[PDB]
């Protein structure tokens, strides 16, 4: 049965034998009946491709037919053409999941499009990216070479997205393969560019993206002068661009994208010291010298980022800021379900930032790494679970919240991840999993991570003298020289950061107005 | 509250007065512009909600301007509307993501409707959902009272999961308390049910459901009969009915459903008794007597499962079949990948049985580990995760080579699982116990004396099995307080519930 099969229930089947011979001419079966409970009685017997429902009809009407057939059979599509015109016929045809809804008369080609639309748009959508990217992937591999400028990574780096969200759900191994190629070949110019320039981004009046130390005061201050609607920070701990991509649709439900500012995070790509620096408005030496008591060294016992609230409210009062505000960080569920049922507490904030922590992608513990890596094994599963995660997160209730508050929403990340994938060995840590290692004894391979040997350049502290950053390029992970096999088998396709690659570095700054 | 902007590009704006009057009259905001290049410029320095796009103009085509307009801001829907009745360019628009394709001369309210359609679904279909709720719960609560058989209950749970998928993003904690009262009020009858009926199941000649240590003779061998394609057969441990449903549609991608039986687990609802019945086609007493060597009662130390194979080689060849078959067990991600890449070296057997037992693993993780709980903190939670996994799964994998190969699939479970809510005191797994001398409350649990009458072994006379119904979970007195505490909203099965019991059976042929 090579032909599709529609089922078409109206009252007046007379009128609409030229469409249907206009459709038979097409290659379609059509099936007639003239009421919706001998079309229901049908649709259980046979197996129709989709349905195309008349409303007004003497007995069931069609949204009642609809609603009998959808439990019946929920994945048929159904498709309303009818005469009603009123609003409430729309709203009701449309809040029952219909596919489509053609008001008469209808052009017959308006049916076939509609036939095709919900029919055929899966396959016709994969033969369009898959030519569409067998045209352009050679555009995008010189481009790639031409890159010269933080800006134009920044528009590569876009561009990769986007295809690589399109290819996702291809079949075509080869064009996956040649996709897969480009980001490395990306990322390992990338890295050579950050090596190359990343320094001189700390001379007075150098050209520089805006950083992690910049964000507040030169993207979130602006919003808070507007004075227009309080305003709810988060800061998603650890998310990529990517993945702010894979729930973009869903807050669209809830709030209006009005500003989108790609920036980079600081080295190392790590909580530690890039999300601390966004809540400070300083570099890590910065907080080291005029905060003693809240800045802890990675050589120091227990959390790095305890005094978040206390750098924020610091950083408010040097800016000259006078305003209501707090500052909560969920690590938990329990937490976060707290938080969105009180929110409304809130209610006479200017600021409420929320430091959202996402799951953690690097257990020690076997078998929980075991969940993960069935969970988010490449980075089409990544960005799967991430969507189920912000669909069902407390955090997106209390975005809810604040939605019906009239709030504005600013969302941001502190850094992303990679998968990392070749082993690179460093000896001497005396450290956990991360993309960078300080000390003052390291040896490593140089061709593989950006080394700094004067880290108060690059606005980090260093011990002594001989302390030195080395910061990981392209999917390199750093394994320790002591069970080393046992290691590099364990974090092998693991979600890792505090390195340089376009993931870990260029992220989303978000600025969202209630709908 | 505030208005649509609707970005409308098209060479001949003055012929389009009349619907941007039309729009504007219903509180659109339009902006037009006569060239796809300008457009461009617009939609890049505004966030308009929406854009039309006219196809043939001089410059760039509508299909070029939606190109660009896609890669730099993807999210915003577009709708072409056009003179051309071309097929190639529909094939285009749709193929190039295009929200709708509109064919002039249009009628004002066809566009009214596609704006409708694309920007307020969501919120319509929350309404209409909670709406349709409202007129629905009384019918089902009286369809309910009006069960009086085992198929009628399938039918019933049917409906229950109908509603739970179309009610989980609705808003109303009224209509949402009330489906869970429908729930618990349909577990409580199914209890009773179970209770009064099961011991009568195992009495010869009795209508009875198919259950586990019937489903390989009565629903596999069939298939197997009709030696047309090899099969493979896949149990996913632990998966509730709604979880089948969250996946059903991903499936549906590449293989097309033939027959679904639903069926009824034995009981304890638990993988050392359902599952190894299923291989063995025996009852665990059964497997006690004729395979000692294999059994393990619940005192004795180890994995409870380990000889599944061998009990299902046996079956096979207690029924006279001649079959090349081969068992796998999936524990890990590594195994799972290994199978589906060297999937191929199994074309030339008539079956392949593959036990997956990560649904399962998930279950317990939803308590332990924190990842999981932040994922799977409630039931539409566990049905989501539970699609991701199965979407970008090893298995998965091993589906599609199925697929390719040709074989038929035939996809099934164990047992489901329940969130356990209400606490429920024993002293001697939380939804069934067995020993000899067990306090509880009666009224809570299906209470079995002479476990030899429904196919279990028993260590004496003084020796019984105490189901949980309902939500239950069993907890010692010892230590109540920190039990219930700890307890309380997780997964757990062993007990009887519509959830735990019945369980999908489903063959498919490959598309
Ligand atoms: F009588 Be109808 F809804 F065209
Ligand atoms: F900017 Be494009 F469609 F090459
Ligand atoms: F010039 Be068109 F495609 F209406
Ligand atoms: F496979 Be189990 F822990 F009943
Ligand atoms: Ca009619
Ligand atoms: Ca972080
Ligand atoms: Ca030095
Ligand atoms: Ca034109
Ligand atoms: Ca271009
Ligand atoms: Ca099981
Ligand atoms: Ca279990």
């Amino acid at each position: 049965m090579d032909k599709i099969r529609i089922l078409w229930v109206d009252d007046e089947i007379d009128l609409l034998k030229p469409h249907i011979l206009f459709l038979e001419k097409k290659n379609y079966e059509v099936t007639t009946s003239n009421n919706g409970l001998d079309a229901i009685a049908l649709f259980e017997e046979e197996n129709f491709d989709i349905v195309f429902l008349d409303e007004n009809m003497p007995g069931m009407s069609g949204l009642e037919t609809l609603s009998e057939m959808k439990e019946k059979k929920s994945a048929i599509p159904m498709i309303m053409i009818t005469k009603s015109e009123e609003e409430y016929i729309m709203e009701e045809a449309i809040g029952s999941k219909i596919a489509d809804y053609l008001i008469k008369p209808v052009n017959p080609n308006q049916i076939l499009l509609s036939l095709k639309k919900n029919l055929d748009d899966s396959r016709l959508i994969t033969e369009k990216t898959t030519l569409d990217y067998q045209k352009e992937f050679r555009k995008i591999s010189m481009e790639l070479a031409m890159v010269n400028s933080y800006e134009d990574w920044v528009e590569l780096y876009k561009k990769l997205l986007f295809w690589e969200l399109k290819l996702e759900d291809i079949n075509d191994q080869a064009m996956i393969e040649i996709l897969e190629s480009q980001k490395v070949e990306a990322n390992s110019q990338f890295g050579k560019y950050i090596e190359r320039n990343y320094e001189d981004w700390f001379a007075p009046k150098a050209d520089k993206p805006i950083q992690s130390h910049n964000l507040f005061k030169e993207l979130v201050v602006p919003e808070i002068k507007k004075k227009d609607k309080p305003i709810l920070f988060v800061v998603i701990d650890n998310l990529r661009y990517d993945q702010w991509k894979s729930f973009e649709t869903v807050i669209s439900n809830y709030y209006k994208l009005e500003k989108e500012v790609p920036y980079f995070s600081i080295l190392p790509t790590a909580t530690q010291y890039a999300r601390n620096a966004i809540f400070s408005g300083l570099m890590p030496l910065d907080m080291e010298k005029q905060f003693p008591q809240y800045w802890k060294n990675d050589v120091e016992d227990g959390g790095k980022n305890l005094y978040e609230a206390e750098f924020l409210s610091a950083q408010i009062k040097r800016l000259g800021l006078n305003i209501k505000e707090d500052y909560f960080k969920i690590t938990n569920y329990a937490g976060g379900k707290k938080l969105a049922e009180n929110f409304k507490a809130l209610k006479g904030n200017d600021l409420v930032t929320v430091v959202y922590n996402f799951v953690d992608m690097l257990s020690h513990a076997k078998t929980e790494m075991e969940v993960v890596k069935e969970l988010a094994s490449d980075d089409k599963a990544y960005r799967s679970l991430t969507l189920s995660w912000f669909k069902n997160s407390p955090l997106l209730e209390i975005i809810q919240q604040a939605q019906l508050l009239g709030f504005k929403l600013i969302l941001t990340t502190d850094h992303g991840t990679i998968n990392v994938k070749n082993p690179s060995k460093v000896v001497g840590d005396k450290n956990l999993n991360l993309r960078y290692k300080t000390g003052r004894s390291l040896t490593y391979e140089q061709k593989d991570v950006y080394v700094v040997k004067e880290p108060k350049t690059i606005g980090l502290p260093a011990i002594n003298m001989s302390s030195s950053f080395i910061f990981a390029k392209n999917d390199f992970f750093l394994a320790y020289v002591n069970n080393y096999n046992h290691y590099v088998s364990y974090y092998k396709n693991t979600y890792q950061h505090g390195g340089i690659s376009l993931e870990e570095m260029i992220i989303p700054f978000l600025v969202f107005n209630p709908k």
